[PDB]
């Protein structure tokens, strides 16, 4: 019996959910509430089209709700879903507001409803493979990441710090197992392009003697990379590389390893496919999973500390 999922989507936020759910043998998209007419063109036959998101959460046959709306609307829809007893997978960032995050945490606690946050890296087999190989590199000395692209530049758009930052803050907190002693953000360059924010920021998160530096820049070529520096080796995940996960020699300088390194085995399931497959699989037998609500809350706390 496929797990009956519904999707509440608005804007660019519901990008590839419908096709991912369609390809999962253990799940079915049974209702869709979407403002986007390109999305509405994709529903399976039998999926109910809703203009009102409330009809998705009042639906007796819906087992779980995927919330892929602008983040300012996450808390209202999530609270409604929880109140209805439906499990929630909500896109990152959990919210853009700590108090809303905390209101969600509290409702999940009071009701016992399973809430996962969709932090895509935490469902990536390469990240899972990097964590599995952490003993090889020994005690962690430093962490760095870089996310880049050319915009998009959008007036009043979700700030890059939140939107892109939640993706990398989740990774750092997941790696370190704790919250930072300190958090600060440093803008190298900040301006406007086409009425939207255009710039280059580095977030520094301190974990006693170990710093994580997270660089976000929307004025450079497309790239996503991270490196974990230890006493005995360095683990790098880099989009431009032939290999998803590479082992390199140790460093003291914290610079990006130059050279090919030793490719570690990483399997090929797509992260989003993994996220939705696992989530649908936990609906009827709940568990916290790799990206729980509490982690989404902690990410929101750090992002607010950098704003």
């Amino acid at each position: 019996s496929p797990v009956r999922l519904a999707l509440i989507g608005a804007g660019r936020w519901g990008k590839n959910y419908i096709r991912t759910i369609a390809g999962l043998p253990g799940a079915a998209l049974v209702r869709l509430a979407s403002s986007n007419p390109d999305n509405l063109a994709l529903v399976p036959p039998g999926c109910v089209i809703e203009s009102d998101w409330r009809s998705v959460v009042s639906a007796p046959e819906v087992e779980a709700v995927i919330i892929a709306t602008p983040p300012a609307t996450h808390a209202e829809i999530t609270l409604a879903a929880i109140a209805s007893g439906k499990a929630v997978l909500v896109e990152k960032p959990l919210t853009l507001d700590l108090a809303e995050a905390e209101a969600v945490a509290a409702a999940a606690k009071a009701t016992g409803v399973m809430v996962w946050v969709e932090h895509t890296q935490l469902f990536n087999p390469a990240w899972e493979a990097l964590k599995a190989d952490l003993t090889s590199i020994g005690p962690i000395l430093a962490v760095r990441s870089e996310a880049g692209n050319h915009g998009p530049y959008r007036p009043g758009g979700v700030p890059m710090l939140w939107d892109w930052g939640a993706h990398d803050v989740s990774m750092v907190l997941d790696l370190m197992g704790r919250d930072p002693d300190s958090t600060s953000a440093s803008w190298a360059a900040r301006g406007e392009k086409d009425g939207g924010e255009a710039g280059d920021v580095t977030l520094t998160l301190a974990f006693s003697t170990v710093e994580a530096h997270i660089r976000l820049c929307n004025t450079m070529d497309k790239c996503r990379r991270l490196a974990v520096f230890g006493e005995a080796g360095t683990l790098v995940m880099d989009d431009r590389a032939t290999d998803k996960l590479t082992l390199h020699p140790p460093q003291p300088d914290g610079n990006w390893p130059v050279g090919q390194g030793h490719a570690l085995t990483v399997t090929d399931e797509m992260p989003l496919t993994r996220a939705v497959r696992l989530f649908a699989g936990a609906v009827r037998q709940p568990e916290p999973g790799p990206s729980p609500l509490e982690l989404g809350l902690r990410v929101v706390r750090v992002l607010g500390a950098c704003s």
